């Protein structure tokens, strides 16, 4: 069993981004592009080993259709097993986190045509991960990144989420902790720890889903200040024959953190439709509004998109 | 229809480069090396949307077998659609001028061993394209690249061609504009504009092939200076059983152009042939010689090359 | 015929290096991580071309499942014929030594998991190379990497090699002359060679191997001082129903080496055992000791691991 699979995907986009700062109009920046919206192609494979047991692999690799990309395996790339016990995978593999939604169900690249903020500390990351079986609805994960995996500057963390299915009806949950983080520009911060729990349902005809997200850290400055922050988004999406349009808002709660995100306080709303040609194709067409001011230093964006979508 | 294509194409190339400078020789440089003539890999695919509507799609890279490449996509890499309107893509795409003749159809890596020289300003660029259908031999092209992609001293470009074909004969014709280029050496240039010109006869047995090309611009310096370049280039070749000879001859002509290239006026021939053990591979040798002087500050190059080609 | 494999492998090593300086420790460092054992993926095909005569060509890159690695063509890649007379290829290749043993049969990436040391001198490198036909169990090779090729401080290179099989009994000889070599970090060396000799048996349930190699060149210094490395290495290995017990020995000579590697004298043993679920998917486990004092500066490598290896 190997097989070659990818999706190819790419439109335009225009935006435009405003700063008010209490004197109407400070700064006015446009973009319109034509853009990758995160083409990737893969190979992978399994085989049966007996007794239910399997070997399974993929190497799964960033290939813009701009032709800017280069690696192997730089998207999510295993080698594990798997049977009546569970899997257990061990490589580049999403964080438990980053699994727990389909939080941001956007193609797009700007942030302002997808629910990009609160999806931003979803990663991969070389670690080690055990799924285990389902029983009656229920499944878990753990995850664990070694601390010469991570870096100098960043500890090993810790990762758990639990999955509830039952119909359409689901709930799931993720989380981290981390002892040591770094931060590019700023500060770093420690024993950083993230929850995210995502209920809603999902099949033919009729998507919704409901996230809230927590993040609480101590920042390495002279008196270990707390930092956190709070994040909720909603969406909601009903099909119509080869038509599903889709909303999406996301509100981030006024929250302490030093960066200058940072995040302050924002709303955004996205709405847009796609059309399927096929199973395996389709256009898609979105736009989206995000405020980030307080109503005076307001920062407003606008943007819209076209796009095309192949997956095989 | 999910597709996985290449070609692998190596030799060996040897030549000579001497400098005249009225005391005759002022330099002499050499090279002999195992080169890779440009291998490449690449996916692609298309489906059956109905109404005879089809999805199309590309990820093609660089791939020579020195083992040097490195990039996903960065050959001719697209998305797009085409049925009877005719085809629209979107991705890292040709230029109409690069598709306009096969001007240079030598498999070589020294500039000597193919008429290199008239093809540089041939390119792949971030853009959206459309080609038409063909009507009676008769099809054209427009293609734009954003300001956004092109960067920060570079302008939006316009492309255009037409083509008419019928039998083996053919006309082509290929043109951009571009208000604004980045030369990364020299002073950046505007108001640049190319055209190509290319017809010949091209079937079984019988190549034969002539294009002329002008390029204008204006120089961003002191006094907006004009620089223009005319080039022209001519290829015949027969097919005797396994065999095809060809030869080539190119001249550029005495052109108002600042870079040290310049081009000054330059002649050049290659001579050679490929031998077909089948339809997917070849063998090739050939050779060159090419005078950048005005017969007393002479540039001479020499060169010979054999190598192996393989369709797959 | 248009064929795509890989090997994907990946476990977890753990290590102990300790520097008696005699007053005992003086530095104690240790590593605990995930890593990729040199995961790969390659696309090769043939043609015949009738009268036994055939194209060949392959495309290899390293896949790390870490994500870590980037380029097409990076590890052995060539296109060539292959006929009566023998097999003729070009592009990046192994070198002749490089394949006269399986000298280093462990998939590790400590250098205290597997016989690295000694492995060290192999690489892949542009270059021609000629593999005759087998007559009786004997065959040969020679290969040559142009001036060019090597860089502006690399000279050209020779390389020869014999084998002969009859049976599972085996000997294999490979060696290599270089005029001028950098080393990157020291002072460059000069009329390097280097041969190996290697004899074994090798079949099903009983693998046993043995090898010596030595180095010789003269050092760019002030006096062109010779310097010299010998270097044994022994593996026994036999096959219990799935399971396939291993150990190696590898012993460095006290040599004339400037490189604080040196090397000096070192012993070492790798043990370990493969456990095989089918023919292309094995665990592994692995452990290692390596001792490069003379008894007073010892320096004390300890380590373990464990891993999983599947082929397609």
């Amino acid at each position: 069993d190997v097989t070659l699979y990818g999706t190819i995907k790419a439109g335009v986009e225009t935006s435009r981004s405003v700063f008010h700062q209490n004197g109407q109009v400070t700064e006015v920046t446009t973009a319109t592009g034509i853009v990758d919206l995160g083409s990737k192609i893969g190979f992978k494979g399994q085989e049966d080993l007996g007794n239910g047991l399997k070997a399974i692999w993929q190497v799964e690799q960033k290939a813009s259709i701009a032709g800017t990309d280069s690696g192997w395996g730089n998207r999510q790339s295993f080698i594990g097993l798997k049977g009546g016990f569970g899997k257990l995978r061990v490589g580049r593999l999403n964080s438990v986190l980053k699994d727990t939604g389909d939080i941001n169900p956007w193609d797009s690249k700007s942030d302002y045509l997808g629910v990009n903020k609160i999806a931003e500390p979803e990663a991969r990351l070389i670690s080690v991960r055990y799924d285990s079986p389902e029983f009656a609805g229920l499944s878990g994960s753990v995850q664990y990144a070694l601390n010469d995996n991570a870096g100098r500057h960043n500890s090993e963390s810790y990762h758990a989420g639990f999955n509830y299915k039952n119909g359409g009806f689901f709930v799931q949950y993720g989380g981290a902790y981390k002892r040591h983080h770094q931060v590019q520009e700023g500060l770093n911060i420690e024993k950083y720890q993230i929850h995210r729990l995502v209920s809603g349902y999902d099949n033919d005809a009729l998507y919704a889903s409901v996230a809230v997200q927590q993040q609480d850290a101590k920042l390495t400055d002279a008196s270990n200040s707390h930092n956190s922050q709070t994040e909720v988004a909603a969406t909601l999406a009903y099909r119509f024959g080869n038509v599903t349009p889709r909303v999406s808002y996301a509100h981030g709660f006024k929250g302490l953190v030093a960066k200058a995100d940072i995040g302050n306080r924002y709303d955004q709303v996205v709405v847009g439709a796609e059309y399927d040609f096929s199973k395996r194709t389709s256009a898609l067409v979105s736009a989206g509004w995000l405020q980030e001011g307080k109503g005076e230093n307001k920062f407003v964006a606008t943007a819209g998109g076209v796009g095309l979508r192949h997956k095989f």
